[PDB]
């Protein structure tokens, strides 16, 4: 426990972002127990829908404090508050499309507001994404590591396409305590994001992520 | 034709790098069957810029670009209707760009939007540090890919310590209508400060370029 | 079946890094079941060598993957027939290394056949330099692509004064005979040098490899 | 000087590409001061080959490139001792080549040894189903990093029923003794098959590769 965030702690968010070309506005509202790694969210396409690319881009760029912490890894994250972090990401997919996302996290009572800035460029006209053939992502692990004095998270995730197969892309994020705070080691953070409910088009969704930190599962031999 | 040989072009850029928002509003002016133009850049948010200003030249105008009666120009045949494009730019210590552009044209004006976006650059890099020392001159590759053109270029910028640093631009150019599409060709740059203040908040640009084939004769 | 309880295994690899050739032989055992196994590398050729010997470690053996019945173990299934695997090493300060391997059984011994390049490596940087401390433990991500199954993985190097120093890992894995292809799945590594000389010319080196699927329950 | 006005070449290259072992030797002969060679690749184990033979003609020779007076010819300094070279090869579907090359010289002789590698090609990409048709003229951009000569360059393969398919190259080139370091400059290159039978296990290339600064005047 960190008194400022409590057991049951509520989400806003506002996403705006150019996606070849086409301008959009998301916003959101959530709510979950950051120190059981759960959440969900309920987003709505406010501009530019309906969205002429895969919402699944998206979903990843929608919540760090709520990851469970064990307690002897330190949680970048948590500790950050109450003056939060803003973190930075590229994500490089494998036909050429590449997205960068800078968002802005605060803290003001049980609440947590979200500001996502989000470009993607060079994705392909006929590719998966532009033609929304994604199927949501596999559960992934992200690997967290100190660098110049911050925290860096590195992971190839992938996408499942229509008709089977995958559809890789590289994230590569940096997080940025706005003070400063006890730094972990080497560490993995297991994520699953679920779509619990959209319609047609994703105009309006209901996603839920699931995310726990700890070491390797495999014991150490070290002699 | 709806571009004279002497065209006007008004700029807006607004952005995010590492962080910090800034805005920075142009004019220039320019020959764009010469292939040369320069333009004035004022921040006019966020200044004084934290990072390196060369990291946005090369985001400040393809209309004046000199293209051969032999190579189909793709962003002259574009107007009125005009073009967009989008671009990333992979620095070789991590940090990332991208931009979108639009361009349009009123009258004898260019009218430029652009976004920027700089994410993962390190903090003792020589874009935060600011030890960039302006552009290489460079040749853009360009080729059509799924009926539209992509442009891409090996550039390097001068360090204050020596050496270079290292980015590769991958573009892709939209026009907002059908044209004529040229074959494989190359566009020879060279992006040059001109004027600057100390710390870069008013900036005077200039760029040269000149669309070609190859130098080399073909061997049979 | 084809594969006991315990296995041997005798290795030859071949290679040139930053223009230097060598070749190591090893000889190793190890329990496919159990994804456990120990093998001694010995450079018989060009040590020492001028390179951290850690770029190596990781391309010393897919058979000993401790696979759950859930998931169709690809390589397991490939014997006696056995299989190939081709591999992309991308370290972030510019050094790229191949391997290629190919493997095969003959009674109670697999044999390894393996071709190591790296290049572009910086003089000064931590593989020439020798300032590494091992691989941290990693996961690879394995999905069927094109008939195949490819493993992907960042795995990052422990280095001198801290911090890390990360590789983008990309193999393909060919089996010699059609077998059951598994869906995405994960496959923890640990790779955990056990004995070693001064100048890494005789090493033992230890690996445990399990495969599972997603920690996380899933709730839809 | 040792290099003369007309040289001669041998060549030897071994490689593996998609896990296919082979081996290359080759004879030519060219004008180092015009910067143009033509070479005969014979295919001596290993064909018929499985995949393009267009990614391996770039690894077939520095020596023959046009220096003007005014760009320290960072290759001809280098002999007689020669240089040796290391070549990373990022195709845009995930095929990715390692190069690592000596080049030494005996009276009127280059000496050219080759180790290739190509790994994760798509099966049905143009590589492996053979669809590429030469590469386009291409500019490699050549400077000075940590004391050696480094040379990036964007190239394109022209395929069967159009389009493109890229590759970037980035390449060392390493002297064998100190050299005069040039700064940064342009090569043209124009590589061409004049000659192949059936199975590409012979073929005549030629190359023409002309140093030059950038075509485009300074205005500051
Ligand atoms: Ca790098
Ligand atoms: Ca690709």
């Amino acid at each position: 426990m960190v008194s400022v965030i409590k057991e049951e702690m509520k989400i806003k968010l506002r996403m705006e972002g150019t996606v070849n070309g086409h301008n959009f506005v998301i916003e959101g509202e959530g709510k979950g127990n950051p120190y059981e790694g759960t959440q969900t969210m309920d987003l709505k396409v406010t501009e530019g829908g309906p969205l002429p690319f895969a919402y699944d881009i998206l979903s990843p760029q929608f919540s760090k404090a709520f990851i469970k912490y064990p307690a002897d890894i330190p949680d970048y994250f948590k500790q950050s508050f109450p003056e939060g972090f803003h973190w930075e990401r590229v994500m490089t997919y494998e036909d050429g499309g590449v997205c960068t996302a800078t968002q802005n996290t605060s803290l003001r009572g049980d609440c947590f507001f979200y500001d996502v800035r989000f470009d993607g460029v060079n994705f392909p006209p006929n590719g998966p994404v532009m033609q929304k053939k994604t199927l949501g992502w596999e559960p992934s692990t992200e690997k967290m590591y100190v660098r110049d004095g911050v925290l860096k998270g590195d992971v190839i995730k992938a996408l499942l396409l229509e008709g089977g197969g995958h559809y890789r892309c590289d994230f590569k994020t940096t997080y940025k305590a706005k003070k400063d705070v006890r730094l972990p080691g080497y560490h993995f953070v297991d994520h699953r994001i679920e779509i619990l409910k959209h319609d047609k088009d994703y105009n309006k969704v209901k996603q839920y992520e699931n995310a726990v930190a700890r070491y390797s599962m495999l014991p150490s031999q070290a002699k």
